[PDB]
């Protein structure tokens, strides 16, 4: 897997963001992030992407867009994965793997388990 450069265009909600990617505007859905705290998750992703000096998108090895045309990726803000930060903060759950895109699933489930043990936010 490899990180590619992108530019924030705008924050949308906890697991959706609009980016300039290879010179075209594209809506991206954060892989493996399930939002059941919806405003809270939205605000967290919004801050994280808008303060970044560097946004990267990392496709997984399965299908790269969903049926609505959204890119399916891990999104990184200054080197930190947004998908993982949300889960570790207890602001989303880890989704069922979609079509071969599971490369970071174990890593994210470890972050979720930690959030759970700490009883954070959704794990109240």
């Amino acid at each position: 897997l490899h990180k590619e450069p992108a530019t924030l265009i705008k924050a949308i909600d906890g697991n959706t963001v609009k980016l300039m990617y290879k010179g075209q505007p594209m809506v991206f859905r954060l892989l493996l992030v399930d939002i059941p705290y919806g405003p809270e998750a939205a605000a967290f992703t919004k801050k994280m992407v808008e303060n970044a000096k560097k946004i990267e998108v990392e496709f997984d090895k399965g299908q790269r867009t969903d049926k609505y045309g959204r890119g399916l990726a891990y999104i990184y803000a200054d080197g930190k994965m947004v998908n993982e930060a949300l889960v570790r903060q207890g602001l989303a759950k880890v989704a069922y793997v979609y079509k071969g895109n599971n490369t970071h699933g174990q890593h994210l489930r470890k972050a979720e388990a930690q959030a759970k043990k700490e009883k954070l936010n959704i794990w109240s």
